[PDB]
């Protein structure tokens, strides 16, 4: 199904086809979404690899200000140039997500990726025991995820974890308790997973210890089972990937091979009877796709959960249909805890996410059409979260963290830049 925002993931250097040049890559995918019809007026580009943070800062500016030259349509003098074009350009970057290992993930490169306009931050997670991590050879802790977590939360960044069922030393019922661990200890509580089965892929250390005898992979039945018991317990504040890979079946070794994980996880639930109620499972146009009914407008209300996260409180605000359980939109506000932003005083709450599900073209669903912005949902989330924060913690400031090409939105609604962010006094 075709969404409203065009993904553009690009690849650092040590994709192929064009020597990891980031303008080429940026200007190839927006191209190639074009000649498909699929929008690309909003783009959330990705910037994969895992080892950005840790390049050069000369690299890592570049690399960016490249992909805003190609989104721009025009060559820039320098990055904060061409991010301030790209908030009036044709295709807006929206969103901007880093995948970094958690032990690169210092208040010092957290400074940096606010500098490049970062909204979303993947940490490298993988396991969340330290036995794992070691038996693995992995170069980062449980500790480094945690205080990973604290500092980009407390920095109004959105966190995903990438995480790993059935790495070596594991277990079926150990992977269900990381999951569980992640959704009920304040530690953890990431926005976001992206969950894949252990592989075994030639030329890794994986596959050192697969040849060795020390590792036998997950099949089907035992992802399935893993990650049907995940999405299963998944809080409704929890915002799932697609389960796939981009990894061809002729490079894995041993492990799950087949390309519809995703669905024979969504078959297997619907014999045992697991509901699943995260983001993904409820927002509008996935609803609509997967079974054909749109919200009832008789039962659409504000809905609010908060839960403990890294020392500080999770104010979780949607729309949603009740009766139907549809998600609409959604805001997550934050208490932060111990913030290191000259901006954030202990009176400011953080507006890490502001999402309101918008035009969606199924092409497979006979309503083509359907979109739920320009309703008001979005300015009744960011008037109930000033109203929080005012009201009910008393802060005097609200930060929100805003995509480079969305702080025209936040300006229509009296926010100006403050630092990295787009602010208001309350």
């Amino acid at each position: 199904t075709i969404s409203g925002v065009a993904v553009v993931a690009v690849m650092t250097s040590p994709g192929l086809m064009f020597n990891f040049d980031p303008y080429l890559q940026t200007r190839a995918r927006i191209e190639q979404l074009e000649k498909v019809g699929h929008p690309t007026d909003k783009i959330e580009l990705i910037i994969m690899g895992g080892t950005f943070p840790a390049r050069e800062i000369e690299y890592q500016d570049w690399f960016i200000k490249r992909c805003l030259d190609a989104m721009n349509e025009r060559e820039s003098k320098s990055l904060e140039e061409a991010q301030k074009i790209n908030e009036t350009a044709k295709h807006r970057c929206v969103a901007l997500c880093i995948e970094t290992r958690p032990d690169y993930c210092s208040e010092k490169e957290i400074n940096q990726m606010l500098k490049l306009g970062a909204t979303r931050v993947e940490l490298g997670v993988q396991s969340i025991y330290n036995e794992i991590l070691k038996l693995c050879k992995r170069g980062h802790s449980v500790e480094d995820t945690i205080k990973a977590t604290q500092l980009l939360k407390d920095s109004g960044l959105k966190v995903s974890y990438h995480l790993m069922p059935g790495m070596p030393g594991s277990s079926i019922e150990m992977d269900k308790k990381m999951f569980k661990e992640i959704f009920t200890n304040p530690d953890f509580m990431p926005d976001m997973v992206k969950i894949y089965p252990c592989l075994v892929i030639e030329g890794t250390e994986l596959y050192e210890m697969w040849k060795r005898g020390e590792f036998k992979p997950y099949r089907e039945e035992e992802a399935i089972e893993v990650i049907s018991y995940a999405k299963s317990i998944m809080p409704k504040w929890v915002r799932t990937s697609r389960i796939q890979r981009d990894i061809p079946a002729t490079v894995i070794v041993d492990g799950v091979k087949k390309s519809n994980l995703g669905e024979l996880v969504y078959k297997y639930m619907e014999k045992k009877g697991l509901r699943c109620r995260c983001i993904r499972c409820r927002e509008v146009g996935h609803v609509y796709y997967k079974k054909g009914i749109l919200p009832d407008p008789e039962h659409i209300k504000l809905v609010r959960e908060d839960y403990e996260a890294s020392g500080g409180t999770e104010i979780f605000l949607s729309f949603e249909d009740v009766k139907n359980d549809i998600l609409i939109a959604f805001l997550r506000l934050r208490d932060p805890y111990k913030p290191f932003r000259k901006e954030i005083d202990d009176k400011t709450m953080l507006v890490r996410q502001l999402h309101v599900f918008g035009w969606e073209k199924a092409l497979t669903r006979d309503i083509k059409e359907v979109s739920w912005q320009h309703m008001g949902y979005g300015r009744m989330l960011m008037k109930e979260a000033e109203r929080i924060a005012k009201e009910e913690f008393g802060k005097k400031k609200i930060l929100v963290t805003s995509g480079i090409g969305v702080r025209e939105y936040y300006r229509k609604l009296g926010y100006k830049r403050v630092g990295a962010y787009m602010g208001k006094e309350l």
